[PDB]
């Protein structure tokens, strides 16, 4: 009578007081999710395909504290690999990231999600090391930074996307400080020069934003 439905309205009004319980506390949340058939199981696998295909129907910061917490390691890691980073440079896979869900704010939190991150991030390549080279300006395949490197330049571009973007900001970042700055971290040894300035490059003409 009152709706024509197939515009779904039974499934949208338990979907939307199952994602309001989420959002409110995923302890709770969760549960109610399972229990409605929205999430097909209890594993981590499904809870992670849920919430990585449903980024834009829940809240981005409570799906972020979600993942960043301690006990959680392993829910992040199934939903970090959904992800497909293959061919990227680190910080266009960081702007796929981060239009999933919004970083956390604490120190601990932060360090969580970009661990995760980098592991998956080089686990997405395949690194052949006879590729390795300086001076391939442009091809993807020859830059392989290690685990800890992509951690540090994931912090570096986190940063230099707020220094180029914050108009309170003087003398905004040059690329000789920001490159200078990120010497020995590409495996013990310096960045590509094309690299980072493709990097630097990018974030100044682009701002990594929202969610």
């Amino acid at each position: 009578g009152l709706v024509p439905r197939g515009s779904h309205m039974d499934r949208k009004t338990e979907f939307i007081e199952c994602t309001n319980a989420f959002n409110e506390k995923p302890k709770k949340g969760i549960p109610m999710l399972i229990e409605k058939g929205f999430i097909a199981s209890d594993s981590d696998k499904d809870i992670a395909e849920f919430l990585f295909n449903n980024n834009n129907r829940m809240n981005k910061k409570t799906i972020g504290l979600l993942l960043c917490h301690p006990d959680k390691v392993s829910l992040l890691n199934e939903y970090i690999r959904l992800f497909d980073f293959s061919g990227l440079r680190v910080d266009e896979a960081i702007r796929i990231l981060l239009t999933k869900f919004r970083l956390p704010g604490e120190s601990q939190q932060i360090e969580r999600i970009i661990e995760a991150f980098s592991s998956a991030y080089c686990e997405n390549q395949d690194y052949d090391p006879s590729k390795i080279s300086d001076n391939a300006e442009d091809d993807i395949s020859t830059v392989q930074p290690d685990a800890d490197s992509v951690f540090i330049l994931s912090y570096s571009i986190i940063m230099l996307n707020t220094d180029l973007h914050n108009p309170q900001v003087k003398e905004h970042m040059s690329f000789e400080d920001y490159s200078g700055n990120l010497k020995g971290c590409c495996n013990h040894k310096d960045f590509p020069f094309w690299y980072l300035d493709r990097v630097y490059c990018s974030i100044r003409d682009k701002e990594i934003v929202m969610p």
